[PDB]
């Protein structure tokens, strides 16, 4: 037995030196936290006794792989946290059985790529967390055009170089109802031209990344958009370099969260008027 919470509905296992999962609980559980066991690996059907489970915790469990089939028969489960885990492989069907799953948290999982994340299945998703990684390259793969119901994608705190226009391919020939995406805290310095081109978003946020100027009308594309983070980013306000910024951002003063600030003077961007 862990800490009951609440009966037959939510337990707290955590840090009680489990390697298995615990075969002494309701079958009727909904909210189960195992975070902090030496569970290493895990088996196909590793949680067939909790048909009924919503919610699985299972951040800082030092789990090293994903087996086939983990998760099976849990298809009422919505969340599912593995924050803090050294995951090295990941085989193919490692997610299977998900048909409910709605928010997935992979942050620091070692994650190098999303071309191998196998999560293209999860059509049901609707948040998708994995900041604090290892990914260097934003290009979408093909598999996103099955997350339709995807509203929120956080990449912050990877290793993003920069924004291609290929990069939101998949966004463009299936569009989204409302997408919030985070790219902040990337070593981002660069992004290219009619890159956010028929792109719907709701939010956008680069703030402290690395960038020092953005394409023209890189903006104009975009009607949706509601938030933007643009501070904490080296600015060069030289004209005419930054005319289509600074108009943009004045235009738009409601949208942007924090101000984008000058390298230097620390001036706004959207108080800087350049010269016809
Ligand atoms: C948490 O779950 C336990 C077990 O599922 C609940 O206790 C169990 O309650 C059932 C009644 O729904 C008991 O079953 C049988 O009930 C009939 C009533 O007609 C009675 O005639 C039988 O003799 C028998 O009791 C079962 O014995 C009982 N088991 C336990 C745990 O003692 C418990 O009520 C649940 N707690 C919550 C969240 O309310
Ligand atoms: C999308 O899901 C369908 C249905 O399972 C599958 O056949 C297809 O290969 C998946 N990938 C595509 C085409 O985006
Ligand atoms: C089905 C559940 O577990 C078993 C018994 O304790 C009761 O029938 C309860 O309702």
């Amino acid at each position: 037995p862990c800490v009951e919470v609440v009966p037959n509905i939510t337990y707290q296992c955590m840090e009680l030196n489990f390697y298995k999962i615990p075969d002494n609980l309701p079958f009727s559980t909904k909210n189960l936290d195992l975070s902090w066991n030496p569970l290493r690996h895990l088996g196909s059907y590793s949680f067939f006794s909790f048909p009924e489970l919503q919610v699985l915790d299972l951040s800082r469990c030092e789990i090293q792989t994903i087996e086939d089939g983990a998760y099976q028969s849990l298809s009422h489960l919505s969340t599912l946290i593995l924050t803090g885990n050294p995951i090295q492989s990941l085989a193919l069907g490692a997610f299977s059985g998900l048909s409910s799953l709605q928010k997935l948290v992979a942050v620091e999982t070692n994650l190098a790529s999303l071309e191998n994340f196998p999560i293209g299945h999860l059509k049901t998703l609707k948040e998708l967390n994995v900041a604090h990684n290892l990914i260097q390259s934003f290009k979408l793969p093909e598999y996103f055009s099955n997350l339709t119901n995807l509203e929120h994608l956080d990449l912050s705190s990877n290793k993003i170089q920069s924004i291609y226009c290929t990069d939101l391919r998949v966004l463009h020939q299936m569009p989204l109802l409302n997408l919030s995406l985070d790219l902040s805290l990337n070593p981002m310095n660069f992004i290219q031209p009619g890159a956010f081109k028929e792109i719907r978003l709701k939010e956008l946020a680069l703030d402290t990344n690395q960038l020092k100027s953005v394409p023209d009308g890189i903006f104009d594309r975009l009607t949706s958009l509601q938030k933007i983070w643009l501070h904490t980013n080296p600015w060069d306000c030289s004209c005419p370099r930054i005319d289509y910024l600074s108009r943009w951002l004045n235009k738009n003063s409601q949208k942007e969260q924090g101000s984008a600030k000058c390298s230097g003077s620390g001036k706004p961007v959207r108080s800087i008027i350049c010269p016809t």
